[PDB]
């Protein structure tokens, strides 16, 4: 029984085409980051709850240095909200599920 991934792993190759259309939430994280691991289950739940309605994505900053530099990530967790390929909000820290849902719904 492996771990299940409801989220979309983003990379330099697939980033632009993945968020080109629709509403996306992008979680910049790293496997050594305590607050990132605290935020991870909320991203799993949102990815499942918003399946087919919004793109819930993750960027591993250890593996995607060019993407994190592209958005000026200096701290993680960083949560990025995009609509139709354009950045709308960029939040830092262990955001609450409620606040993330509301921001998603507003964009939807």
């Amino acid at each position: 029984h492996h771990h299940m991934s409801h989220y979309i792993e983003l990379t330099e190759e697939n980033f632009e085409s993945t968020i080109k259309k629709g509403v996306a939430l992008v979680d910049f994280w790293a496997p050594w980051c305590g607050p990132c691991k605290m935020l991870s289950p909320v991203i799993d739940e949102l990815a499942s709850e918003y399946q087919g309605k919004a793109k819930i994505c993750k960027v591993n900053t250890d593996e995607q240095e060019e993407l994190s530099a592209k958005f000026g990530i200096r701290s993680i967790p960083t949560l990025l909200f995009t609509k139709d390929g354009e950045v709308v909000h960029q939040l830092v820290g262990v955001q609450t599920k409620v606040a993330l849902k509301e921001q998603l719904n507003k964009l939807l």
